[PDB]
């Protein structure tokens, strides 16, 4: 029973935090049950209502989360069903003209052989339900098309049947509160600034702490490039849906600015290596570049935590003069060991004492590695 | 022209490397063309052939690449579709009972909402098809059911069919030339060994090469746990296939044997980081570290060469004391520095400097991260 509470916590968690799930369920319940009212209420006549399926199965299959997701996969599936359907239909007239059994037994062997590889193909990794629903379109065509003398009077019906269905499919998900996929990639290539900056101060500050939350910090920004390329495929299906003024938006630096700094944060993972490696430098000689190093994690983390707000708010006005305080502070760090090197250098005795200087210059480093994503933020704050 | 021949060779080429992909395609054509020619042949009476899209349409749906992952997913899309079909069937002696069109309306409405958040859900991410096949299996049922007077006989003909599909399916996936996702991942957790000796070797020579083939090596290590932790779901689901001796067979330390690595080639990567990092060591001061610099990635690449030659024949003899010439390599490296010191230390002019620093003790580290993986093999030397 503990445990039933937490399944129903987690619902209300998941839901409470982002609305965006319970309006999915929603529309799509909509969508389901408003198909299933139009045949039943409006459509009882059995002349014809066995195609009836289609339509209630045919806004299961294609309603998806965002407007590109549900627009472009539609679109692929719509290739697949109608490309299948040409082919298949000259196939069919050849396949009623005089064996024909063998030869339409052949011919459904070519296409799943031929399908099969493109669909296993690496680069056709994503456009994969394309090439399930020709191979199981192609087949289903063939068969009804061999059993039945004049298909295209009921291919036609069936058309109209799956543009009835995925019509309704398509008016709810874009009008009745619309879950867009470019704005699904401006609140990610911002989410990454805000969980670097304290996977930065996390790193910083538990090499320090003595006398995980940074592991799902920074890995959530690495693991995000596969998918913002990805809201870089819907991004591109959506209208100009309010502030992304006009067609032909940069969708293109969003996986830019999201590159410059995906390549900053993997510093901070060898940064976070260094308190997890099995060799590392002792308690009391941490505590010695206590202030220069926390003071690069300090300024460090504030403005990579404004550079997100300069997005989030995408605002064009300008990010003017922001690693100023960062560099001095890396400056120093620099001129702070200086003095006292000694604690770096003359088997075990050597190793551990030296890894603080890796760590000092682990993350002078991403100071450095700071200046490549303000000027990739500066043609995005630009041009879009 | 031109263009079309790389298709042609990227067919050839993923073709005669891997002969998996051309026996799969075989395998899936003969099973579409052996149903529709037992439809054709065998089933030519009209008396019941409708449905015999079932079986055609079934083998597409339900055949993959692994005996695993096709049992599985069989599995989990027949509890989902007898699910669906009972709960639906009570649904529809009840929504025959005395305002039942109303309430078949709300009885798809509520399936279409509860079961969209069970698909939503993060945790259950990969069991999707899962819920698709049980919101897709309610809803046609319901509306057959709510169309015809005893459904249950076209149900029980509709279940012999998608029997007769996907019997044929399973049959003929593990017997005409079975591909297990055991071996799919016995194989891979020794080709992690392969491109990470390289990637070692490739950044340690290609820090000092003066006077990219490293980033594809340890990105597929690491980018491997989310796949291997997939073929340990689909590995549970194959009978003991040849060597892989009796039942509950420990696929639980192949991602840990890939744990341990995939933790130790996360120095590798930043590793590479001080090769692509906007400061790095001069050339004239990187070629006085010349040889004890190579010499542990020399060596530190021949015992993780011999690692996976440890697991590709799973060799049950034994890893008897492997790292002494890494150990001896890191211990006279770092005797080595203590010597030349003075390179390392007294703004830029130090930053530089002090890049030595940073690779000689990225390396040592690697090293160490190496003691862990020869125990984390070592219990599965064992027990496996």
């Amino acid at each position: 029973y503990d445990d039933a509470k937490d399944v129903a916590r987690k619902a209300w968690e998941m839901g409470v935090s982002d609305p965006r799930k319970i309006v999915f369920s929603a529309k799509i319940g909509l969508a389901l049950t408003i198909v299933a009212l139009l045949i039943f209420y409006q459509e009882p006549n059995p002349d014809l209502s066995r195609y009836s399926v289609w339509a209630i199965l045919t806004v299961v299959v294609v309603f998806e989360f965002t407007i590109g997701a549900t627009l472009s996969k539609g679109f692929n599936r719509a290739l697949g069903t109608l490309s299948a359907g040409g082919l298949a239909l000259g196939m069919a007239e050849l396949s009623t003209l005089f064996w024909e059994e063998i030869f339409c037994t052949l011919s459904i062997f070519c296409i799943g052989f031929l399908a099969t590889f493109m669909k296993l193909y690496p680069s056709m990794k994503a456009y994969e339900y394309g090439f399930r629903v020709f191979l199981l379109t192609y087949c289903y065509i063939l068969i009804s098309g061999f059993r039945t003398g004049q298909f295209i009077e009921v291919a036609i019906s069936r058309f109209l049947l799956i543009a009835l269905g995925a019509g309704v499919s398509l008016g709810v998900n874009m009008f009745i509160y619309p879950i867009w996929a470019g704005e699904d990639l401006h609140n990610l290539v911002v989410k990454n600034f805000m969980n670097v900056a304290t996977s930065l101060e996390g790193c910083v500050n538990g090499y320090l702490r003595c006398l995980d939350p940074v592991y799902k910090g920074y890995r959530s920004a690495v693991e995000s490039t596969s998918q913002e390329e990805s809201l870089m495929s819907f991004a591109i299906w959506e209208p100009p849906h309010g502030p992304y003024k006009s067609f032909n938006y940069p969708w293109k630096n969003y996986v830019k600015l999201s590159g410059a700094l995906k390549h900053c944060a993997f510093t901070v993972m060898a940064l976070h290596g260094c308190i997890l490696s099995e060799i590392q430098a002792p308690e009391e000689r941490r505590q010695v570049f206590r202030q220069e190093l926390q003071r690069v994690g300090v300024e460090g983390a504030k403005l990579l935590r404004e550079l997100g707000e300069k997005v989030k708010k995408m605002e064009k006005l300008g990010p003017v003069d922001l690693l100023f305080e960062v560099h001095l502070a890396a400056e120093e760090l620099q001129h702070k060991i200086d003095k006292k090197s000694y604690l770096l250098v003359n088997t075990y005795e050597s190793a551990s004492a030296l890894s603080l200087a890796t760590f000092a210059s682990l993350l002078i480093e991403f100071v450095a590695r700071l200046q490549n994503v303000v000027d990739a933020f500066k043609e995005l704050s630009q041009k879009a």
